[PDB]
C-alpha cells in the first residue's frame, strides 16, 4: 500500500516474465550496426544498454517511465502549501512506473528523514578535509566511505540468494538517498560557511526541504526550486556518463555506494558536469560588458558576432530534440512567476526571444532551442547560492534518483556483468582485411 | 633516450596519422551486428572500444603489445640479483610498444621514487579510517582526494589546447603510479599492523622494492613475487571493468586520479575482483576436509563430487581461452622454484593435474583449464600476505599500469566521450516492431 518495497516486488516477476518473452522472440533480432567509426567515437550512435527509467522523446523531451516532465509537473504530489513537484514522487515513479499518491510520498519523505544518520568516521573525515579538495572529490570520497553501511555488501559475502539482490540494493539506495544531502551539505558548510553545522534532520519535512535546512537556507521560493531542480535533473537515459558509470559498476554488483561513487567521478568530467557553470560564467560576462538594459538590437549583434567568430552560444542547440528542453521551460515558467524584475533572469529571457531566430537564420545547428543548463544557474544565484564548483554536486544528488532507481532494477532483472570487447588498432586492421 | 616523455612525443603523430588513414578507408565498414540479446547481456560479443596496450590471443593468452607473457618474462630488466620483470618495463612496454632498455628501467624506476611523496591531508585521511572500512574503499577514497594533486584539471580549467591533453595526462598518471604504492601500504600498516609507520621511499629502489619496504616485509624471494605480480595483472584488455570503467571516466576529460578511482570501485565488485580470495577460500576449506597428503584418486573424487552437485573448479572453467593462462604457469614455475614443498601449493599443483582431464571428460565447460586467480592466493599466503581483503590492493596496484598507460594514448588519440545509445524495453519492443 504505502510500502514501496512490498510493491516492488509484486512489480518485479510480471517483468521478468516479459523480457523472458520478449528474449524469446526478438532476442536475436538485429537492431544495429557497428563501424570502425563507432569504435573509435565512443559508441556514438550503437544502441548498447538497456535502461528501464527514462527515455529520451524526439518531441516532447526526456520521459520519466512514459511520463513528460509537464505531466510530472501536474500529477506529482508537492509540498503541503507549494507548487513544485517532490523529488520523493520522482523516486516512486521510476522505481514504480506508477505515479504515487499522497499517502506514498508522505511515507517516503518519512523513510529518507529516518535513515539519514552519517557514521561519525564520514563526518571526521569530511571535517577534515581542505578547502582546496574540490566539493565532488569530496562527494565521492565520503561516499566511496560510506560502503562500510552497505547491507549489500555483507549479504553478498555470507552467500545470498541472486533472487534476492534487489531487496539489498533497494535497502542501501534508500540509505544513501536519505544520506546524500548531509553529505553535501557538510560539504557546502566547511567549504563555504567556515565549518559551521549542519543542524539536524526534521523527521516531518521533505527531503529537499531537510537539505534546504542542512545549507543554512531559509527561504521557501529557494526549497521550491530546489524540489523543482532535484526532480528535473534525476534521469535522462542510461547513455551519459554518470548513468553508464554507475550501470557498469553495478554490474559487477559492487554496491550502491561504490557505483554512485564511481559515478560522481564521471559527473566531474568537465565534458558531463559543468554546462550550467559555462551558461553562467558566459552570461555574466555579457552583462557586466553589455549591461542590463542592453537593446533587442544590441544583442542580436552580439550573438552574431559570437557565432561569426565561430564559437557558440552556451546552452543552445540539440541534434535530437526538435523543440525547447521541456526542462528548461520549468524553471523560465518558474522564474517569470518568481523573479520576473532580476536583471540575470532577464538577460536569459531576452536571449531565448532571440537566439533561436538567429540560430535558425545562420542555418548551422540542427534544433536551435535550448536546454536545462541555460535556465539554472541564474535561478540558483538569484537564492544566493552563488559558488558555482558546487553545482556539480547539487547535479549529483539529483542524478542518484534515478541511476539509483535503475540499479534496483538492474538487479531485479538479474542483468549481467557489463563486457564489451575491446580491438587495438592493428587488431581491427587485420580484422576487416580478412572480409 | 631515457626521457619517456620525448619518446612518447615522437611516436603521437605517426599513429595519429595511421588512424586517421584508416578512418577515411575503412570508417564506415560494419565490424558487427547488435542484438536484442546483446543489450540484455552487457555488451557481451559486441566490439564497442579501440584499447591499444593489450589484446587477447585465443590460442597463447594474452598479449602485451603484441608481446606473449613468456616473451615479456626473458626480454624486459629484471632488478640487479633477481630473475622477475619489473614492472617499470611492462609500462615502459605498453606505453611505447617497445621492449625497454637497462637504462630505461633504471631511469623511470628514480622518476617513481621522486614522485612519491603524499599530501598531508591524505595521510591524515588515512589515519582516521576505521578498521571495518574495506580496503579498497580507503583505495578509492584516498586516490579520489589525491585529485587536488592534479595538474590536468588546473590546465583543462585554464583552456589548454586539445594537442597537449595528453601530456598533463602523462605527468598525472606518473606522480599517480609513484603514489599508489605509498596509498596502499599506509592502508596495509594501518589496518593489519597497528598503524606503524610506512618508512621512507629509498631513491635507488625500483618501485616494488620500495613497495614491499613500505609494507613491512624484508624478503627477498617476496620481493620477486610482487615484481612478476604487478606485471602480470597489469592489464587484460579494455573490456574488463575496471579497464572500462577508467575508460568511460576518462572519456569526459575527469583526470586519472579520478578514472584509476572509479576503476577500483569496478575492481572491489564481487564479479570483478575476488576471484582470488575465492579460490583460496575453497582451497583452505579443501585441504581441512581431505588432509595435506589426499591421494590423486580421492581428489578426482572430491572434483567429482563438486561437479555432480552443479558447482564449479574456481578459477577453472571459464570460456576466455583454449589451454592454460599463461599468468598461471608463470606462477607455477615461480612456486616450483621457491616454494615446492608447500602443502598449499602441493594441493593446487595436483588439482592441475587431475581437474583438467575431469573437466574434459565432462565435456560440458569450454575450456577446462586454470586461469591466473587458480595460482595467486597460495603465493601470497606462503610469504605472509595473509589478508584476502587486501588482495584486491595487490590487483588495484598493478592494473594502473595498463589502464593509465591506455588512458595517456586516449587522450593523444583525441577518444571523444564515450556515449552509446540506451533503450528502454519497452522502446526496443517498439523499435524491433516498425
Ligand atoms: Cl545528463
Ligand atoms: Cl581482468
Amino acid at each position: 500500500s504505502t510500502n514501496l518495497k512490498d510493491i516492488l516486488a509484486d512489480l518485479i516477476p510480471k517483468e521478468q516474465a516479459r523480457i523472458k518473452t520478449f528474449r524469446q522472440q526478438h532476442g536475436k533480432t538485429v537492431v544495429g550496426q557497428i563501424t570502425v567509426d563507432m569504435m573509435y567515437g565512443g559508441m556514438r550512435g550503437m544502441k548498447g544498454l538497456v535502461y528501464e527509467t527514462s527515455v529520451l522523446d524526439p518531441d516532447e523531451g526526456i520521459r520519466f517511465r512514459g511520463f513528460s516532465i509537464p505531466e510530472c509537473q501536474k500529477l506529482l504530489p508537492k509540498a503541503k502549501g507549494g507548487e513544485e513537484p517532490l523529488p520523493e514522487g520522482l523516486f516512486w515513479l521510476l522505481v514504480t512506473g506508477h505515479i504515487p499518491t499522497e499517502e506514498q510520498v508522505s511515507w517516503l519523505s518519512k523513510e529518507w528523514a529516518k535513515r539519514a544518520a552519517l557514521p561519525s568516521h564520514v563526518v571526521t573525515m569530511l571535517d577534515n578535509f581542505p578547502t582546496n579538495l574540490h566539493p565532488m572529490s569530496q562527494l565521492s570520497a565520503a561516499v566511496t566511505a560510506l560502503n562500510s553501511e552497505s547491507n549489500f555488501a555483507r549479504a553478498y559475502a555470507q552467500g545470498i540468494s541472486r533472487t534476492k539482490y534487489w531487496e539489498l540494493i533497494y535497502e542501501d539506495s534508500m540509505d544513501l538517498i536519505a544520506k546524500l544531502p548531509c553529505v553535501a551539505a557538510k560539504i557546502y558548510r566547511n567549504l563555504y560557511r567556515e565549518g559551521s553545522g549542519i543542524g539536524a534532520i526534521d523527521s516531518n519535512l521533505d527531503w529537499s526541504h531537510n537539505f534546504t535546512n542542512m545549507l543554512g537556507y531559509t527561504d521557501h521560493q529557494f526549497t521550491e526550486l530546489t524540489r523543482l531542480y532535484l526532480t528535473i535533473h534525476s534521469d535522462h537515459e542510461g547513455g551519459n556518463v554518470s548513468a553508464h558509470t554507475s550501470h557498469l559498476v553495478g554490474s559487477a554488483l559492487s554496491d550502491p555506494y561504490l557505483s554512485f561513487a564511481a559515478a560522481m567521478n564521471g559527473l566531474a568530467g568537465p565534458l558531463h558536469g559543468l554546462a550550467n557553470q559555462e551558461v553562467l560564467v558566459w552570461l555574466t560576462q555579457l552583462q557586466k560588458e553589455v549591461g542590463k538594459d542592453v537593446s533587442d538590437e544590441k544583442l542580436r549583434d552580439y550573438i552574431w558576432n559570437t557565432l561569426n567568430s565561430g564559437r557558440v552560444v552556451p546552452g543552445y542547440g540539440h541534434a535530437v530534440l526538435r523543440k525547447t528542453d521541456p526542462r528548461y521551460t520549468c524553471q523560465r515558467e518558474f522564474a517569470l512567476k518568481h523573479l520576473p524584475n532580476d536583471p540575470m533572469f532577464k538577460l536569459v529571457a531576452q536571449l531565448y526571444k532571440i537566439v533561436p531566430n538567429v540560430l535558425l537564420e545562420q542555418g548551422k545547428a540542427k534544433n536551435p532551442w535550448p536546454n536545462v543548463d541555460a535556465h539554472s544557474g541564474v535561478l540558483l544565484q538569484y537564492y544566493g547560492m552563488t559558488e558555482m564548483n558546487y553545482y556539480t554536486v547539487l547535479f549529483g544528488v539529483s542524478r542518484a534518483l534515478g541511476v539509483l532507481a535503475q540499479l534496483i532494477w538492474s538487479r531485479a532483472l538479474g542483468f549481467p556483468l557489463e563486457r564489451p570487447k575491446s580491438m587495438s588498432t592493428e587488431g581491427l586492421m587485420k580484422f576487416v582485411d580478412s572480409k
